[PDB]
């Protein structure tokens, strides 16, 4: 989703919360994921949100989303603001 619609200061919780996947919010925590300025940085992948606990398909591919979908990403084309 190259757009969206949220705020510029949003932690682990609301972050979820917002997705109504707050409640694994401890599983991301836990697991010292909990760093939102490296959502963008770390690996983030399938595996990564099973390990924590997301095992889910809904839980996967969404956090998948909401994580890229953040800024500071390797631009890939159309550089924009």
């Amino acid at each position: 989703m190259i757009s969206g619609l949220r705020t510029l200061e949003q932690s682990v919780g609301e972050w979820l919360e917002s997705i109504g996947l707050q409640q694994y919010e401890s599983k991301l925590l836990l697991n010292g994921f909990d760093d939102v300025h490296f959502l963008g940085s770390n690996v983030m992948e399938e595996q990564d949100l099973r390990d924590i606990g997301i095992s889910d398909p809904q839980h996967r591919r969404k956090l998948l989303q909401a994580a890229r979908s953040l800024p500071k990403v390797k631009a890939l084309g159309y550089d924009g603001n």
